[PDB]
């Protein structure tokens, strides 16, 4: 996504001002065509009014401009983009806690597969391969930045995912449903099949390594469950009109009338709305919120580097479980062997940060 | 339901603008015949102040039109549609997550019963048919689209879900209250049968059998407990007086008063109202997020698809625990066997989704 | 409760409508009383203003109820209704979730406590029959349903859920506290001297039965909690004065002054407000749903129906470890023996219901 | 705390209007210093333009009345208000739930310790005293009514809290840290110690045991993180600048100007606001909710009860593994042994709560 | 972070009266440069056109400032204040949570791996160096604070969370991703070593403690996320242009005009604004909570501390895996061994707080 953390770890004086400049996944690159489109469709009315309408024509367009400016209200708006965005964020959230990490199968299964052989090496490989198999094939069936980079089965083939061999089997079983679920159940008997060899010494690491799969698979279906449910249609149906029925109000509420005619309100020409135009930033940009975070699996700036994630998750599983099972560090006395207080050491910019020891508020 | 997720992936231009077009499971659907009542009620009462009151009635019903339009403000409906909308759509999601799902069973059952003869592949499918009958059994009770497909007993048994043989033991069991709760106690006793005999090798692989059943039995307690406990009704009937008081004073107080009086605010004669018609889409639509979403399970556009979904889970189960049953692919060195810096390769369309590696925000 | 469920299945033209005339439950029941306190109260003022104030004295009334009228705002009083609802209805179902249900230890209970014979048919009985009395002694101290049913300890004896030895022992553990965790330390002990008899093969299937325990156990602490940690009385008392201090001033703020010196606001006469009655059923009906829900174990028509509830867990529990103990049904062969796509019939008005299968969005 | 849990059972005509009358824990002990101080601040200012000021300054005066009247808003400090009781209200009940209850561990002390000899009851009431003891030692770090009962270690002692034997090896213990940990790891060790003696038959058993203490110390440290990590003192200074702003500008807008000069809004003079007063119980009110919930330990009369719940911890913990470690009552036929449908009876009052049973929502 | 949690337990009358007064972290430290651009900006206005703008220009400038007044609104600012620092505060409670603490794995490796010898001495003090290792690693790359601790690896070395010999591995290991993920590799390793040794004694204990592991994994997997995954840019950016339009408008619009012309609403002069400067205190103090909370890992004064509780968690976790192995105090009869009613002294001052048991509201 667009990280910006570094920049706002402090609440300087420049803080958030700073923000307003940058381009990439900002408020200015996704409002940056209906900004023009509200520009075009507000100076048209304008031009209409100042050059082209008769004198009898502009009194009938003054009572219609002070029509919509009384519609042209700014609080119920602010209710129902504020409903409708807390649900797409707390839905936004929630998809990422549901995005498959291995780390947890990847502890259990470096460990507890015995054996420094070529076949006992095989079969831990093999075990991490299925646990990134059942996650590639929900990312791509939820995510368009992966299916585009998987777009049939044969790329998964190429990439290394799945071996030919596996591909035969996996076009055997003849399902009209989506086949995640498969390599999570070659996971399961494989799991068995280690331990009747003796790869597991005992049945508890076995349910061990076993309820770390069923972890994995209940997160593999939530991507399948927020991907299949979206946001009801009606009720993204309503935000929109009521965005659009804001606008529509003000392309004729907000122009500037004659003031030598001296309506209430329109004392004043200055031939561009500064105010009426900051609110189309703050209302459209704010359904913005919703229209970028409705499905965050996509290519917009700040959805989900799910690309990146892969490329992360197939590296370090073949890592953990290969060159690092039971290849340990030599075993050595630290520094505070004797020392029953350690006191490790200070830099000169952070020797300001020592606190006494919070020991209750009580005291 | 209506799944408009792909339409949504981008922040494009037309991007909510193209969903108003749309018309299965919208807002035009649902507002169709209220709407029309809506326009009946209006013009009624615009011909009669147009065409039958007399001059002296007129004035009458002027002065009435002013009174009703003060009451017609709109900031404090839109908080009870606020906060009830709210609570619908968290019980919505939730009831979701209550659907049992098969697949966590199917791993443990599909591994953990040993027995590749006849009588333990029979097993396995017994086992994974209790596990889907205690789902069909909890669903023909909340889901009116279940239960036209489910009537009685007699279409469970002809549907296969339960073999003639069972249904005589389900009768004999009399029971008053609802018997979803029969087949997860006789997958107890047939699991606990199954170790007896030396299906299962060990007492944690079938207290991680018998764990995974309690989840699943704890799934459906909740869809019993969200159908037996609504919403409170009244909290319903408070959301639907205040959406029907604000639509009886627009009924009067917007309409189009005679201009050559000049009262403030109707100066403009237009014989339609354009956003009143807007606030009738806002106001009475987002009612109807309310009134087809306390009961997702029935038979709206947008309710829940549970007839799919049990064909789906029936052909799952038993083809994991049959056909997958210690059915492996051949073991074998995949790509990356030597590499150990997997690079898996990239389309042309995603070669610039290339990200470096994120290390933290601190660097 | 009152459960609507089944009407407002379907969005339909008469979905909330026809919740406006149901009598049980609804908000005319509880205003009630409060509506005649309320009319009787507008029509004594007006009577005075129109019959018994003389001319002096209704300038100085019309003086006051222009005064009382700028207070009379709406706005801010639906604040404050809108966080104390949604803080009763969170409060609210969360109780309904610690009610405790026997099921999950009814499942394992009816499996692992082997025995048919006479004294392994009686383990079973008196397990469950702790299990049940260890929830029945939490309601009836949180619940005025149930304490009416139980109003002593004899009424437990007399109900079969104590026997009189069990009594003798109860009184005799002489403490001052409440003695709702008395029957799941029995629990706890009779299974353990299960297990040293042989009843119960390995540790792993007893510790499977302690940890059901406490999660029961653990379900009937939040049940003491909510009952023994009320919302806050200070935070009660303010939403209850700003209800009415907003009625206090609808009682002379939305008099009907007199038209013929013609104030602003109050241009006709009509003799009954229609509007101001309307904002009644709004604002002190939705002060109700708070009045009703705040202790939803009482006797009102929408709290839980816990006396119910007992008599289901006690008829279920002692069901299905004594008849359902390795009763099982015979095992045959179903329908889908030799089919590796089962397709389950539809009825007639199902049939439009087949819905192809949901592959991913990104399809 | 204030429990009126018995009073709001039912919806009533006096339910929440008698909430009013009570003086415990109410709205009028909170606000009692700040009405006195509200009110001479108010009159001051009546008696100063009343009877000091001149004609020239009364005039002076009534410009500045006009001038704090416009910014004396209601509706953006009920915003404020609202979503920061929201935040306190969340945190207050998510630390009663970190409160540690014994009752968990209680249940496996009390049947997995072996021993009936002098022994094996002196080792589980050491177990259970550690337990009480890590409690204690949390509590009076965060309570304030606790730390006043224990205000120093020699008093834990003297409570038989701490044997002195203990507190010897508690000092010997050298750390600046707070020391709540220490107790929960001396339960680790004796736990396994009775193991190494045979006092617990198998390893599932010990590591049921150390389950349950490590949610106990997963109790604590959320105690231990609410009192450490305040709500925000940014956070806390806007709202109550927010509302003393708005009292400041009612003191000289909500004055009584002369209606003799007849402003727009002061045609009365009614020597007393009554309505500005009723908005001060409730925005000041509705802080002191605030200011109540923000430390729940303290010794307001709705902080939380917990030198009580000690009382009741130690006792209840003493009695279960001392006098009812393997104390069964004798087993016996229940009333219920040869009828399969139980049917407890009704009282009088109670015989119009029985409900047919709930099938469900289709039916 | 700033702690009051001790001068708010009781709601006395200065309670938030005195942390207005209050300096460190609060809203003027934040606010102090921010004030004085809005205070030099607003009189630079007022100087202009005061001795600056001729008679003609004055006239075209109280147009502007009555334009300005009308966008001026507070309203709908305090909607999108609202929904925004409510989605930074709970995301600010949840990152607090995903701390790790090794307090869980310490009671575990504390008591299960035997040994009193030099090398099970060594083995324990290497587990939780590893866990502790984990943590620092996750903390460097999220926190500014602590990354200006450890700037580099070889800091790590000198302040002994790594040894040397381990340096050269986690050199050797090369990958391009981030390295948090290997000392949780290393732990299981070494725990699967010290099983194979005698050291732990069944498999029960070993999969205690490495659930225990992958609870910390998961915890370190959660600062990673919300570390990487920020609040959406769009949605930060919209709401401080709200903010700042807010401000622009009331730079202008609250100005003191020349009351000789005698404007609705600018009455009176006045040359300072009380009110408007206090609603800048409110509106961008509010602003504030969200610019501190955004990041709480960074050196803000409410920020969390997170350099101590590495020293905590080091000191503690290598004192109670070191000097609390198996030294325990002597076992001996406390004082409540012959009381059945165990009741611990009150002090003076808490002599009031003697409660009667709460036996159930219903009682
Ligand atoms: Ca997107
Ligand atoms: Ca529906
Ligand atoms: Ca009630
Ligand atoms: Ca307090
Ligand atoms: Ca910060």
């Amino acid at each position: 996504t667009v990280t910006y953390t570094n920049r706002v770890a402090d609440a300087r004086l420049g803080t958030f001002s700073q923000l307003l400049l940058q381009w990439k996944g900002s408020i200015y690159k996704l409002l940056y065509s209906e900004f023009l489109i509200f520009i075009s469709l507000y100076f048209a009315i304008s031009l209409v009014y100042r050059l082209i309408l008769s004198e009898s024509q502009r009194l009938m367009f003054e009572k219609l401009a002070l029509y919509c400016n009384s519609y042209a209200e700014l609080i119920p708006v602010s209710f129902v983009l504020g409903f409708y965005v807390s649900l797409v964020v707390s839905r936004w959230w929630a998809q990422y806690e549901s995005i498959p990490w291995p780390d947890r199968i990847m502890n259990l299964v470096s460990c507890n597969v015995d054996g420094e052989d070529e076949y006992g090496r095989l079969l831990r490989r093999t075990l991490m391969r299925y646990s990134n198999l059942c996650s590639v094939l929900i990312l791509r069936s939820v995510s368009t930045a992966v299916y585009k980079r998987f777009p049939s089965m044969e790329h998964v083939v190429r990439a290394g995912l799945m071996t030919p061999e596996e591909h035969k089997k996996f076009e055997s079983l003849n399902s009209p449903h989506n086949k995640f679920w498969i390599p999570c159940v070659w996971f399961s008997n494989l799991a068995v099949k280690a331990r009747n060899e003796g790869r597991i010494r005992d049945s508890v690491l076995l349910q061990g390594i076993l309820n770390e799969l069923n972890t994995l698979r209940s997160q593999c279906g939530r991507l399948y469950g927020y991907d299949w449910i979206s946001i009801p249609l009606v009720y993204t149906q309503v935000v929109t009109v009521a965005v659009y029925s804001f606008f529509l109000a003000c392309l004729i509420g907000r122009q500037f009338l004659d003031p030598e005619k001296a309506y209430p309100g329109h004392e004043l020409d200055l031939f561009v709305p500064v105010f009426t135009f900051l609110q189309f930033f703050f209302y459209a940009g704010w359904l913005k919120v919703a229209e970028q975070l409705i499905n965050p699996f996509g290519e917009d700036d700040d959805d989900f580097e799910t690309n990146w994630l892969i490329d992360r998750n197939l590296q370090v599983s073949l890592m953990a479980v290969d060159e690092m099972h039971q290849d340990l560090p030599i075993l050595e006395k630290d520094l505070y062997w004797n020392e029953p207080d350690p006191q490790p050491p200070y830099t000169a910019a952070t020797a300001e940060y020592k606190r006494p020891s919070f020991l209750g508020s009580t005291f």
